[PDB]
């Protein structure tokens, strides 16, 4: 049926999309994990200054 | 086919609700990029505080 | 329809891993979240020493 496999393959586009999106989003949280560990090393260096 | 006709609109549904998930999910990606970003600001002013 | 309904399921299978990568996603921005309230934490009473 025209319409019924309209919306299969409509959804099916939809849905690649959505994996597309976890890619690129599971990419920036794991920048994000790497951008705030390099600012604790920072903040450890800091306090290694102070009690030294 | 109703149960056919069924489960794909059934699965239009859970892939809306999807989208949903991601839109509020880039939203509070992008939140925690800032709160760390101003996090940066705060620990690179102490760091001008003693070397300045 | 054999295919047709094969298409389908292979959606509903694609779409139900989505859910799952959701969930842990949910989970580990929850994570950092926490990991980075903590570091503020650490931060502030870096600074209510230096102005104490």
């Amino acid at each position: 049926s025209k319409s019924l496999v309209d919306t299969v393959y409509a959804l099916k586009d939809e849905v690649q999309e959505l994996r597309q999106d976890n890619k690129k989003m599971k990419k920036s949280l794991e920048e994000e994990q790497r951008a705030r560990k390099d600012l604790e090393k920072l903040v450890r260096k800091v306090l290694k200054n102070m009690n030294d």
